[PDB]
């Protein structure tokens, strides 16, 4: 059959009913395939062959046991065919060795998903720089003079870290603001660490959509995400209520810009972030929002997966 | 002229003795280009061009004042032809974010040493696992129980982290340390680190030999680093003296196996560590040791680059 | 009746068959006292009146249902009676400040088990230093110099951080060890944190004594702990083996000398570690061994604590 | 004569034009007390007994030289009459493993400025929970929810960490700012880490004045600091503008109320901030401002200090 592993964050900790690694390894049993169970810690090279020590997994929805690891190996990875990088981030060092280790394999013939090289050039928010022409104005600095001179031509800006996900330290600073000064100091750390500014897009109202990208192909229908009560984040990590949508013609039009792009760099799986016509970041790690989407349209994303994959192994 | 720009860390507190990247700008200076310095937080994005605050620099050896600048401008990268990314390890996620703006001007044609997606491929200590048959025998892990395993296998081990150079963090674990376990918690940080075990090379006495590639061709003439006093790390950084030697006949046909993937990706100045026949770690980020190489030896080291440098520009 | 509060941390994740903080509720219970449990999360400070939000607990001896929470209130802590800081280590500065908040319901009358100024000035590390005619040779420094000279001088030295339990960095440095170097610079992060050096003490083989005192009064049997296998750490924490055993004459002869100290500062219950005949840590914070001492023999060591704090209430 | 020691941050990177501790040491020489130099790294503990390796030193106004070391040499503390801590915030366990070697010193008859044990137990901010009569309306929490109230209720609100000085991590959440949600987690820490709330007081405008006390005396001319340009924080650190001023009538009526607490404590030279008629925090760690005071009035505050040491001694 086909064995198809997975590197996640512990599967004892997360939540069923929204977690999108566990569908897709729902839909990776309904098709018969062997499911191999890994973590960060599992993996490891012994003279540049990519190995680990993986637990074969049956998954089930039931909210008392929704997995049982039925024998353990340590096998190459080169052994499995399929290996779905699904590590939340941060994006830090850890999770750059990951990739090389994930690449050994890759080299032996192993479909990696998404591609180690593609996440390690592709950061979520720095990839945006190859699309300018779809995104809001967005400076990247160390400089809180930049940082000062970009708030003033712009009046209400967004100011973010670029390694985190879920609206981990997003400010909004808007005209009259007393805080420019500590948050810049705060964000970029005294001027060691690079943040990210763009302009704030009143268009957050209707929702941040998460528009799911399937090898290049956009999923017909998205998840709009509207931030809830006292709240600039719209992520449902930060409280953000989920609606599901059809894609608009403006969210056609972007997600094909991209689509091609990411087919070619082995961005298998991708979830864009669209708020009104424009791109704000591009998730390639682990996004989320499959469960949502599905229970509210006819379409299987988990099978879009699924059959993309097997097509990439012909 | 060639305006070359360098990203490197403060001039002003550099030693002009030992330095290579000053004993480059010499050169370059010598030449008759034009000499932009930038530090980290110089360079930005706005709308995905790379720009940056340059000064323009002048260099001489003088050891009361070694550098002056004669202006500053605010240019986008790719009005340079060529940038040296000079910038010390730690490898860190700030190093790569930079990378991504370095990458910006290379697409708009300006010259990368050394090229910014192999910095990020490449790492120092993991691309030896692509070499596997020229390193010692090397386990990359999180998990003690592989540690105290391989310590078992092979009696004497060095264990080392991934991200610094110089020395940091080796230490051996020979026959009766009563310390695998703390050490082994202490790289790994309890589990969620990886770090990187290898087999201990007795040949260290005679020295860590630092041999320099410059687009694929060795240079002829290496220096040897041998440890000192009461001290395991033969790097000059940790107190290691130096001796300039000829390349013995296993020195060239290590570099020679390496050379032409080094050529390959774009990888023009890069620095082996071989201990007696087995290569260590591939330092492509700010390898130094051309000064010490160079006073003994008829070879310009800096001319070999430059020329490649201009090669590459035609 | 007594209401009793406790600060310590998640009650959800210890283990009741080692967890002295719970044998202590439990007699507690058994007592009848009323008892509010609280993590660090739930004190704060409005106007200096120290307050916090409890949960009414209940807790019993079931290994699937240990605690239950019969209500939750937010009182001002001078309300409680006593409150027993259980929090454990590290000794960080969030600590340090929990003290401050503790100590505001002390001076309005609440007893507090140990006392928060004896928290803060009795380290459990460097209180030795008020006793060294009792402790090895100590040395607490910086440099790496003083270090390779203590070393020099007792030929087999431990070195270890201030702020841990539990074997928490332990190094052994014993003649011709190739790592003083990398172990100075790691404790002591390149000569910008203390650490502390002791000679070796060979009788750690017949078992590091957790000696328990309750209000200045030694408790008379004590727990022996064993280090195992390829263990330098005697710490049942670090896998140490505990062997219960009633005091023997150098052991009365320590705890009599402290003794009197520990009542005088208001720690009432305190955990000696003591090596053969040399006194190497005094834990103030969260001492363990109760239950393990108490199987083996007939003392109630909850007991005698509940009694001291009775006395001291009255 | 006075031999006098000071304990400070590096002596080269000092700006004489501001800096108190330097003020001090050319007063205390111009008495004719020998001084000797001390960096956090000097000071040891062996066997309980407090040493440091010392340099004496001869202080000048002079922009090229202003310190020389004539002489080195390991002592006992207790042998120098005085210390003074001069060392600069943050608040961390190394600032505290400093004050229990300098307490083994004053145990042995040294006098500490200020006194070990007091810096402790007085943070500069938590130590105003001593005295909320005098203070703005003040919480300490780690729970968002309870910063979300505050804000409520006050509708103007300044939120920041208990360990920095000089404006460090200030925010100011006035009515309608997105942000507050944010800046708690933050400066939480997710809910880790405490922080301070307190009311803002719009009488910053006027300055926050420091307002020095010499051994439960107050100096009668303190400098209020204005915040500048786009700033709320008024810190001379944080660009702030200081003006001195004679004290006003609601400044000595603070002073006074505070001033016996600090002589009974051993806080024998402390700067309180005051904006308005509001007591915001207390420093005793590195007070500054003595320079700019003694500029504009005929008060040698540096001579009060050395008249208070020398009753101290007598
Ligand atoms: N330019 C913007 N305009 C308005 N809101 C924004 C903007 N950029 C980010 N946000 C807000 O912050 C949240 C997270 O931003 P995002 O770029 O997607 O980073 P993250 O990885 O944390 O999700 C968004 O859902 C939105 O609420
Ligand atoms: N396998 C080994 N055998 C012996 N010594 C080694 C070995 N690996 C590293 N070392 C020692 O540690 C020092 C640094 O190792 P290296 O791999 O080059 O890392 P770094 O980037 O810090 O220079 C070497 O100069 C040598 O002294
Ligand atoms: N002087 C010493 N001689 C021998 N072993 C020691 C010595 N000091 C510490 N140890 C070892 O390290 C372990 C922990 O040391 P300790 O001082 O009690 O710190 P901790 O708070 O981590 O328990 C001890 O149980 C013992 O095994
Ligand atoms: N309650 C307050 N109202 C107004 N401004 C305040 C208040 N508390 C602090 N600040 C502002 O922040 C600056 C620093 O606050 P402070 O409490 O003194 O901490 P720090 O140690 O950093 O100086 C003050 O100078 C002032 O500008
Ligand atoms: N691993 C999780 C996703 C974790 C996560 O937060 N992922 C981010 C991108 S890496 C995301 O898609 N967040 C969507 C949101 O917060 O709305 C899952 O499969 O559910
Ligand atoms: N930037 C410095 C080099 C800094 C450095 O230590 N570089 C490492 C590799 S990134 C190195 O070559 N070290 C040689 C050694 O310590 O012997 C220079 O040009 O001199
Ligand atoms: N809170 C825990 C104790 C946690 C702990 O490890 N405490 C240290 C001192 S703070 C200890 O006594 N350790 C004993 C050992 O490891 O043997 C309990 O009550 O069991
Ligand atoms: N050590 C320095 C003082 C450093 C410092 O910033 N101290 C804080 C208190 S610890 C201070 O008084 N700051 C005054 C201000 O920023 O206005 C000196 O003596 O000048
Ligand atoms: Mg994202
Ligand atoms: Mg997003
Ligand atoms: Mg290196
Ligand atoms: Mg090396
Ligand atoms: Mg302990
Ligand atoms: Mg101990
Ligand atoms: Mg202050
Ligand atoms: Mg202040």
């Amino acid at each position: 059959m086909i064995k198809l592993g997975i590197v996640m964050d512990p599967i004892a900790n997360i939540n069923i009913k929204k977690d999108s690694s566990f569908a897709m390894l729902l839909e990776a049993q309904r098709r018969g395939y062997e499911l191999h169970y890994m973590e960060m810690g599992d993996l490891y090279l012994i003279n540049g062959e990519a190995r680990a020590h993986t637990r074969t997994l049956n998954v089930k929805q039931n909210y008392e046991e929704w997995f049982s690891f039925v024998g353990e190996q340590d096998l190459p990875l080169a052994d499995l065919d399929v290996i779905l990088m699904r590590k939340d981030p941060p994006f830090d060092t850890e999770f750059i060795y990951a990739t090389y280790i994930l690449e050994r394999a890759e080299e032996k013939g192993t479909l990696i998903v998404n591609k180690p090289q593609s996440l390690r050039d592709c950061n979520e928010k720095l990839f945006t720089a190859w699309f300018s022409d779809l995104t809001p104005e967005t400076l990247v600095t160390r400089n809180k003079a930049q940082l000062k001179a970009f708030w003033e031509k712009h009046s209400d800006i967004i100011l973010k870290p670029l390694d985190g996900m879920g609206g981990a330290s997003i400010f909004r600073v808007k005209e009259g603001d007393p805080n420019l000064g500590v948050i810049a100091e705060t964000l970029t750390e005294h001027g060691t660490r690079y943040c990210m500014a763009q302009n704030y897009l009143p268009a957050i109202k209707d929702g941040d959509k998460r528009v799911l990208v399937v090898d290049g192909e956009p999923v017909p229908y998205c998840l709009a995400r509207i931030p809830q009560g006292g709240e600039t984040r719209g992520n449902l990590a930060a409280g953000g209520r989920g609606e599901p949508r059809p894609l608009t013609e403006s969210d056609w039009k972007i997600a094909r810009q991209i689509g091609p792009t990411l087919k070619e760099k082995g961005l298998i799986f991708v979830g864009l972030d669209i708020i009104g016509d424009r791109l704000t970041e591009i998730n390639v790690t682990s996004p989320t929002c499959i469960r949502e989407i599905e229970a509210e349209f006819p379409v299987s994303i988990t099978g879009m997966l699924m059959d993309a994959i097997e097509a990439r192994l012909q």
